């Protein structure tokens, strides 16, 4: 029985919104605000064979709130697509991200990190031969996340990790059309992951900053969205990125990852600008 797309939709979906999360927490590592805008395109493949692209709008902010302390509040939206053999699945979500970044003296710091989303999954299936289902199902990510960090010794290194907890309650709902359509029942799934990284950063000058980025991230328990009535785990990632400063409190920003599975490649690139008040 399909069901397939539901969960595989979902759980797509649910890895993007992650990946969003490592924006937000970007936002503090970086006078205080900087107001920042960003795009995010993601672009993966699964395999019959999976695909899936995401594009994300987003604005928030930047405080530093004291001596040590960041302070960052985010919104933004997202749409997602997703194509399989039979089923699509297109995505919709507006989604609250905040974090909280306190620094120890220059050695390292500590990182809350918090998200609650909004989603809708348009769904749509060939059920039968010649025949049609589509559904609407609609529901609630949330994400919490503890993450510390140090500086280590031009150019500057960092190791980094932390675990992340995302709690998914998703509504109950019909797949109207065909008659061999499910009836979803209700769905509350909650899932702990290890989380990796370490962050090289050589300069190039005093106005542009140059660096690469590895790390790996597990799940330590189980996440399975298939409702009532295939995918793999462990990731590498690694990835690219600058900023440039261009004047008058203006500045670029840019980041490239690839997550890298056997039977799971994604691209993640961001791209925005920002003013510092």
């Amino acid at each position: 029985l399909a069901a397939t797309v539901y969960a595989d939709s979902t759980a797509a979906h649910a890895d993007m919104q992650g990946r969003r999360l490592k924006a937000v927490s970007d936002g503090l590592d970086h006078t205080g605000l900087r107001v920042i805008a960003q795009t995010q395109q993601d672009g993966g493949t699964w395999e019959v064979e999976g695909k899936m692209r995401g594009s994300t709008q987003t604005v928030g902010i930047a405080a530093k709130t004291g001596e040590n302390t960041t302070a960052a509040a985010t919104l933004g939206m997202g749409r997602s697509t997703w194509s399989e053999n039979s089923a699509n699945a297109k995505t919709d979500s507006i989604s609250l991200f905040a974090g909280i970044r306190h620094d120890a003296g220059d050695i390292g710091y500590l990182k809350g990190l918090f998200s609650y989303g909004r989603y809708k999954n348009s769904i749509s299936r060939s059920t039968g031969a010649d025949e049609h289902a589509e559904g609407s199902v609609n529901g609630t990510l949330m994400q919490l996340g503890a993450l510390g960090g140090v500086n280590v010794p031009t150019g500057d290194l960092t190791v980094e990790g932390g675990l992340r907890y995302d709690l998914l309650k998703q509504d109950a709902f019909a797949e109207k059309g065909s008659a061999l359509g499910w009836s979803g029942n209700s769905l509350t799934e909650g899932t702990l992951v290890g989380l990796a990284g370490l962050k090289l950063s050589q300069p190039l000058s005093d106005k542009a900053v140059l660096f690469a980025t590895a790390g790996v991230e597990r799940d330590l328990n189980g996440r399975d969205y298939t409702v009532t009535g295939n995918m793999p785990h462990t990731r590498l990632v690694a990835g690219l990125g600058a900023d440039v400063e261009f004047g008058n409190g203006w500045n670029g920003l840019a980041r490239y990852s690839y997550a890298g599975s056997k039977q799971y490649g994604n691209h993640s690139g961001r791209v925005g600008v920002g003013y510092r008040f």
